[PDB]
């Protein structure tokens, strides 16, 4: 009788925590824009634990607000929530990125994140011992980087969320976790160019990236983690990624 | 000319700057809701220095950029931009806040933020060697605090912006510097209490909070920094003013 | 076979991680002061698994650098490397602070620290994938409070000696975590008390701090993660932990 | 009168300070081991202010401690302490760094710099109203990169080591700051290759790095602060420095 909700669960990281969840025999509530998507997971996945589907966009608190208040018995009490869609866009610099882009970031991973978590504030709260709130941050929120302009600023914002909703749930025993990730091969650069394959294979070919599983078995670690204890951020990159040295302007 | 192109110059530190940046000969353009007052203060500064006001609603992506394109050509050549317009809102506990004072901050603080600086990006740029964009962060932006949720939130998302920003900008000399100030006793905890000037009256009680100039003193300093210098972020709080230790439950 | 170099194994962190890695096969090199401690854990652990013990002070360098060349061979080769040996002092404001408590934290927490490094760097290098470097850091390397002075900034040395010692290390294969623990009730508190037990009673009394055991299985999940996965910093606290209002200095 | 304590004042910043608080009437004492810089530098200022040499190794506590006891009455009474004194040695990966250079770097940033402060802490309390401890830390003490292994971590550790003061010295109006510089043309580099001018000139070629003078006129402009503000930290880098991409090994 432990329950999930997982945003953005239609691929990348959301995918494949719906997968590790279940394997633990989780109750899955998957969102996401990508109807089809979550009825082809739902049909694979409904087999090993119960699965709930909602076809949500995050941006639009209303349908997250009703999407939460007409949860079914057998998953309104959510013990542990991932706040996991997210997108990246426009990865030139800022002097050149269309403001609807820098728009449709900050809807999704700022007023979407703050959406879901407003809706189901009162549910974790009623909870209580064990339960989790588990933001996904980015490296992007705390190191800058060119092309990062307004998402790494974002997951900066998903990060400092993080701290100040520990200060406010001191007490209710619900947790705040920021994991932040490094660079992994999922749909993320793909959607962040537009559609651009090519660019997305040139970005990791040659090197170890991380894989979606392994969030996904980061996100069930935080998640399962001993009622009195909380992790206030993860920080994960691949072991081949670091930081490089500082950028100097030459005549 | 120097142009220094304020928003939310109404009251607090943008109104406040308005009069540093007068009493140096720069020329001002001020911006913000509340015309009645701006009119006020363009009254008491044309005498000084030229002044063009204009009624500006940051949270609105199309006003800001007619804003900017209706420019005179006295003003439109800004070399600093202080992005000085933000709120605060419902000190109670994150579970207690209701979502139309999230969305309203995160409306002003971070969209309408993106929304000045993208507008006047083409235009700061075409300036440059001295060109600089002041983002008013807050102490919130870097340290966690009991009912900053989503304030403290958006403030981060302005350090990170800031620096970001940077990444870039490289080559084109223009500067961004994230002022991070303290508590200080403006017109600010009155809109974040609803209109509470005695809970904004018991804040600021026997001790010395910063003052509304004294911030503006700090944004002149940053505006006439030599151009090849850049400031990433000064933190300034009052000296009687710091951390507690870490909250402890008990029972 | 997979071996962990612990230092500090006599009390708290260290010797609870000796239990837990001896659970798991690990071999097992535990250094530290108490020789007496060190030979009762041997017997300990003998049983389950090979066991190393090592009189070592992370102070002298020489010591440190004769204690890994005279390694056995069924020891020599180190997986995982434990920075464990720490400790604070003098929990009053630093105007009050003997010199002597000051240099005793950085002798230990710092260049200790380093000392383990410089001798185990070589071995580390030469063991490769999945090899890991975990740091003991704390919460007080990156939050500052009361009565934290030289012990917070010790603690946020090895915080950037972990990020640092990363980009130097790209391509060996070799990871670098600081695991940066909350409150946690060891002899921690008695050793800043210089033995005074009843102070580290009324420290820990009516909440629920860290056990020696959750952090010692956290030292077991990093050294255990695949080999293509790095833990840059994950920041544990007690979930009844956080962060209180900001100190003002009032009449 | 107004007398600032600088260490380091043989070279670089507090060489260039030196000569900047003396063209405002502040006496000076200056600290160092190159006695014959120390006697150049008073016989050119001795002129304006009056000046007291001390030929002082930081990394002596008991000649700190004596070098203050010793302070003539014309220059006990001191308003503004500079931590400036500091170093870098071995730019190139850690793995290949001999301990001695780490030793040193942890002696001089570390150890040096709180044994200035904990023998000069009594005398700037009793100074009371506009007393500041300028602590010399580098963006090298927040952002990461390739080289900088034990210098980075020194000046995380002033980094944090400038908050904490400042929660111990609450409503003693004594003022601790962070100064993080960038990169500048102040012999460091020169000391940091062991000699190698070449190195010293292709960093700073082609670009415009910051000069001794441009943070020594900011330390005074932090030393001349309001008593009632504190600057926690300000991060000064050139406008043509900021943050490259992050590090991907690949093949
Ligand atoms: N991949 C990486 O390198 C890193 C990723 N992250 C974060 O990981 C999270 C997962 O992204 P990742 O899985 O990598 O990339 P993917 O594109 O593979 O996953 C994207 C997910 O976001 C969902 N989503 C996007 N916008 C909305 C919306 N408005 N309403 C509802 N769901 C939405 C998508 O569902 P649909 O399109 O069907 O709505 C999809 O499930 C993101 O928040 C990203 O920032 C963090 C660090 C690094
Ligand atoms: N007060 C403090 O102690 C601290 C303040 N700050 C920052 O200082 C900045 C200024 O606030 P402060 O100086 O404190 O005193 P105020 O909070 O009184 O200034 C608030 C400003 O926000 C402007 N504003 C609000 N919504 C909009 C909008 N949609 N479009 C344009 N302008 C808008 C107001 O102009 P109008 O109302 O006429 O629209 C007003 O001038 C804020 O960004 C705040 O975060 C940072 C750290 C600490
Ligand atoms: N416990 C807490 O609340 C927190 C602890 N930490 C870190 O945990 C680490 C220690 O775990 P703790 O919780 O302190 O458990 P203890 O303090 O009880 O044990 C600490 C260990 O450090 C060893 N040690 C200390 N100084 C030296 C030295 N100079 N040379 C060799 N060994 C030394 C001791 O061995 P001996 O005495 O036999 O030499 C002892 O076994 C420290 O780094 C501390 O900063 C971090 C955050 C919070
Ligand atoms: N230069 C840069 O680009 C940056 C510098 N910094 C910091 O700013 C400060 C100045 O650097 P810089 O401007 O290069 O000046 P230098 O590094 O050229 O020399 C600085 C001073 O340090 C003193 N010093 C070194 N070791 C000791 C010691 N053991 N005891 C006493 N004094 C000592 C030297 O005097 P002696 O002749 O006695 O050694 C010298 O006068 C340093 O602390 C550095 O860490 C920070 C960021 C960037």
């Amino acid at each position: 009788s432990k329950v999930v909700f997982i945003t953005g669960a239609t691929s990348g990281f959301g995918e494949a925590a719906a997968q590790v969840f279940a394997d633990a025999g989780w109750s899955l509530v998957l969102s996401g824009r990508r109807f089809e998507r979550l009825k082809t997971l739902q049909d694979k996945l409904a087999s090993q634990v119960p699965v709930h589907i909602i076809e949500l966009d995050v941006r639009d608190s209303d349908s997250v607000a009703a999407a939460v208040a007409a949860l079914p018995a057998d998953f309104a009490d959510i013990t542990t929530l991932i706040n996991n869609a997210g997108l990246a866009l426009s990865p030139q610099p800022a002097q050149k990125v269309d403001l609807d882009d820098w728009k449709t970031m900050i809807d999704t991973n700022v007023t979407g994140l703050v959406n879901v978590t407003h809706a189901l504030l009162p549910t974790l709260i009623n909870h209580g011992a064990g339960a989790s709130i588990i933001n996904i941050g980015s490296i992007a929120g705390q190191w800058p980087y060119p092309g990062s302009h307004v998402y790494g600023a974002s997951k900066a914002f998903v990060k400092q969320f993080s701290y100040n909703l520990r200060c406010d749930l001191l007490g209710t025993g619900v947790r705040v976790t920021d994991l932040a990730p490094g660079i992994a091969e999922t749909e993320f650069t793909l959607v962040r160019t537009k559609g651009d394959q090519a660019a997305s294979d040139n970005l990791y070919r040659g090197t170890t990236p991380l894989s979606a599983r392994d969030i996904a078995e980061q996100m069930f670690y935080i998640a399962t983690l001993p009622d009195h204890m909380n992790i206030n951020r993860v920080e994960v990159m691949p072991v081949r990624q670091a930081w490089q040295p500082f950028a100097i302007d030459r005549d």
